[PDB]
């Protein structure tokens, strides 16, 4: 049994053609005309193959394929069609067209299986127009509660939920409402893995924890003419240090931990200013508890200590975490077992990033699946797979989920 | 003997009140219509005190205090009136309401000079708007064509001469065409040193060379969770290493040197991605030619060293510089004696920043006069002088242009 890699590779190059980026990805953001033209498009396919809509307060899209058992529950196979600003066309898309896929493989041979399918477009997974990310799996999950999803204002400064409400797409359901049989995310690895070491499956055992530490340096803002160096007060050096300090706690943590700085503000920036404020995030990851208390602790004990070595003021907020995710055991040897039975190569995986997944493993049996991805690239336009990888994923994906659900054929 | 403080005083206070900041400062950026503003007003008060006004093809203006001498060429006292966007109301206007104050007591005083005195508002000294600072003076000392200054453009894309000519101050003498006697410039420290040692004038004798090298590394643009630590190619990390070398090239060269950054700019710069690009402005400054010299070959070889050692490719584009400035020691010598003639406590200091001076430098016996400055703050709103400092050295100018003008009687 195999999925029909030309329409799913299809499906993929008309959803790229919604909100279309500036080189060849997308710019399809959670909420816009272009994410609402993102999904009515893929209701339309969904109604096409037999599936009912649901949606919740959040917007998630729920596409049922009905299963013989009418207690059962149903094994969802979820992921996003939102993007970020400089969106991949694969990332979160894969994922729910590839469920989008296996329910076509599964009507083209007219299959029943015991437990219902749900194929979920998550809302604001990306978390680059409204933060935080997987917004609509959080509230899911408990993470956090309407209100505050709802209250997530953007660069604009709309909320959440009047943009939700201005596309038509608040939905009748309360979120998190449903349970789970188990669920399912097909997604691309965002990191070079599998590509390197030439696996065509990643078989995901565990997802990295994180901090997100967000650290605010106090300096005095100085010409940089004018002022002498023993009267500087340099945040934009101690900014400097403190990420050679978090590359030296990300080494010391080796194997499977990662830190680094992606965001970087000054204030005010000139060229001849140093700055009054300095802002940016730590990223620290790993799947090992010990290892995420490790250098957690370490930054909080040394930041500051790097700051006040140069007279500069320092403040760290917790702007994001959640602890390393195990994926269902069951799940996960289900997806290495396809992998191995189909003759696909494989390995397993740590997510490197958090997704819907992470969130739903608190309430349900979770698990994904990697396809690598060109030169680990993602969250840019240039983001790219084969369909030939995309396919055997979902492949992948077609027999764990089957497997799942259990063919009554 | 000495200038009205009160009156000068008062002037300051009135130009602050033009193009008012955020936060006690100013907003009076070269050729906005707050800057036309405060062109009419220092216009009217010079009108008013017997001075004719002469406009250069840049907008800088000249008032003319008659010589009677119909041959002698004039002493030039120059600043300018425009301001950086979070603007303190000293920097510039100090300069050229004292040669405003002077002309003043001369007329109280009926004096007479061989000489004519001529107070100049140079524009777009500050460079925020339109690149580099000290366009004006740099078009007058032969530094750079009128067509490079009128194809300056802002960050809204309009050029310099659109604007002059908008506001109408798009004057007709040919720039560089006056010859002057002498030039001074009266400017607050914009740093801490006056203050710090309880001077009360600080007498330039040099002005310190700079080069500005921007610096434009580019990374791989990489997820922080998913891609390891050993497949990174972190541009972030690079600039950071950077900053510490600058900071360690910066300390090696004491006493007498700078160096540091002011400006740093990631891209994409979210949390989640390492930077694919990172440019920023190494400024290095000393009055040492020696020094210069050697700081700036250190940073063309060992920033990309630096860049290489992470696998980061890296650019240097040389984006300003001017040599080490020697003041005229005839001038220096007057403001050093009437200093200590007139009791005040002063010290010999070196201008950190560029000034409109250092431009006239070239084409005239030029110097300049410090006062102190709170906390060595400028190029923001709470930048801070005394009535007391700003007369003190208002004073050492009027007795250093009586010197150099010379008393008829
Ligand atoms: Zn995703
Ligand atoms: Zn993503
Ligand atoms: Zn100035
Ligand atoms: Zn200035």
């Amino acid at each position: 049994l195999t999925v029909n890699g030309d329409r799913l590779w299809d499906s993929l190059m008309d959803m790229a053609k919604i909100g279309p980026g500036i080189a060849g990805g997308n710019n399809r953001r959670t909420l816009t005309d272009e994410d609402a033209e993102g999904r009515r498009l893929f209701q339309r396919w969904c109604e096409a193959a037999g599936l009912t809509m649901g949606v919740d307060r959040m917007g998630t899209m729920f596409a049922t394929r009905p299963g013989e058992d009418p207690e059962a529950l149903p094994v969802y196979i979820g992921s996003h069609l939102d993007t970020q600003p400089t969106g991949g066309k694969f990332d979160g898309v894969l994922g729910v067209l590839a469920g989008l896929e296996v329910v076509r493989s599964l009507n083209d041979l007219n299959i029943k299986t015991k437990h219902p399918i749900v194929v979920t477009n998550w809302s604001n997974e990306e978390g680059a127009r409204f933060a935080p990310a997987m917004l609509a799996s959080g509230v899911f999950a408990g993470i956090h509660d309407l209100d505050y999803a709802y209250s997530r204002t953007d660069t604009d400064g709309k909320t959440y939920g009047e943009e939700l409400k201005r596309i038509g797409w608040l939905g009748e359901e309360e979120v998190g409402a449903r349970r789970m049989h188990a669920y399912f995310e097909y997604h691309i690895e965002q990191g070079p893995i599998l590509e390197a070491d030439g696996k065509q499956i990643g078989v995901v055992t565990h997802g990295q924890g994180l901090w997100w530490l967000e650290v605010t340096l106090t300096g005095k803002e100085a010409h940089t003419g004018s002022t002498p160096m023993a009267m500087r007060v340099n945040a934009g050096l101690a900014a400097a240090r403190i990420l050679e300090k978090v590359q030296e706690v990300a080494m010391a943590h080796q194997p499977g931990a990662v830190a680094g700085v992606g965001q970087m503000i000054f204030t005010p920036n000139s060229r001849n200013v140093l700055p009054g404020k300095v802002v940016f995030t730590i990223d620290l990851r790993t799947p090992s508890q010990a290892k995420l208390d490790s250098m957690r602790a370490i930054f909080e004990r040394e930041v500051p200590a790097i700051a006040e070595e140069l007279g500069v003021g320092c403040s760290i907020e917790a702007i994001g975490h959640f602890d390393p995710v195990t994926f269902d055991a069951v799940l996960v040897g289900r997806v290495r077992a396809a992998a191995e039975r189909l003759g696909y190569s494989h390995m397993d995986i740590i997510s490197g990033a958090g997704h819907d997944a992470c969130w739903t493993a608190r309430v349900a049996p979770s698990t994904m699946i990697f396809c690598p991805c060109v030169d680990g690239l993602s969250h840019n336009e240039a983001e790219e797979i084969s369909p030939e990888w995309a396919a055997a994923g979902c492949d992948v994906l077609l027999h764990a989920v089957l497997e799942t659900a259990e063919i009554v054929q």
